[PDB]
């Protein structure tokens, strides 16, 4: 279906993503923007997180799988 | 030096670490709680931010050799 | 000049991208497919393998002339300062 | 039962560990490291090298059978779930 680059576009405008071959059920990630994030300073930069499968938000990490997947969609 | 098993000691006790093998200058990490983070629903977990060389604050990704380097030490 | 999504398409037909923001120098990526794994490895069976036991690598050639297996951080899937190395 | 750092300390002693945590099944992680690779890929001749140009590489045995490079979520860094593969 989705490529991670456009995955990543859908990220950046608010949606939520998940991958089909992932093994943990209804998770889903989601990006927040520097100035949701606060609410010469260093500033904050967006942030991917990740709902984990037991009802958990974590920063999230890609595997190399998932930045070459072929399988995103989008969380309706 | 500090391992990363002691380097995340140090993280989860609210100090910032850093690697001297980094190629980037005035680089840190810090571990935010969960408690910290919301200022049946999912509730927040730890998260592990970096201070950039840029003086940016983003989630962070360990690679393969922070997670077993040797030269982990503690912002004095 | 480019953001990781294209920087994949370049990495996916065989080609090195980097990020002009990293702070090392001299560094790039490169991909090894699942196919080149099997075939690389395979002493001329590789083609008839099928289901090969490697998946896609992608490794980093990094500042010490090292190749490691490259992590995607966050700093870097969302950079738009991605480029093919030539 | 172990934290990620007890669990490095068993990676580099070549053993195998796993996280009770994690969603998929049957699934470990090893390190091949860099002087275990330039012997293995050095036909005799790894005793020499001295400055190899692969470093070390954490390996993911995963649910399909594949081996991937393993990626350290924030997740797994910061679990205390981790046991050895018996
Ligand atoms: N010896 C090495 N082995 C494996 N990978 C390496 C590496 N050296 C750099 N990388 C990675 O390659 C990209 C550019 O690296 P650099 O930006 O030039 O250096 P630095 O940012 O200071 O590394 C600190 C942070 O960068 C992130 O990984 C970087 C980054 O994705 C990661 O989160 C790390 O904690
Ligand atoms: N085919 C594969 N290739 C490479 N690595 C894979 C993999 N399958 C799983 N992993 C990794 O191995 C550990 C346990 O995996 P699982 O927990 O059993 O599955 P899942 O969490 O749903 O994967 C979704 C999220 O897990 C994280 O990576 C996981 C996780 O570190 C990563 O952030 C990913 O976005």
């Amino acid at each position: 279906k989705m490529s991670f680059g456009e995955a990543l576009e859908v990220l950046k405008q608010g949606m939520q993503v998940y991958r089909s071959g992932w093994n943990g059920k209804n998770m889903f990630l989601f990006l927040k923007s520097s100035d949701a994030l606060a609410s010469n300073e260093p500033v904050f930069g967006n942030i991917i997180f990740i709902k984990t499968a037991d009802n958990k938000i974590h920063a999230w990490v890609p595997s190399q799988t998932d930045v070459l997947a072929e399988d995103w969609d989008i969380v309706s």
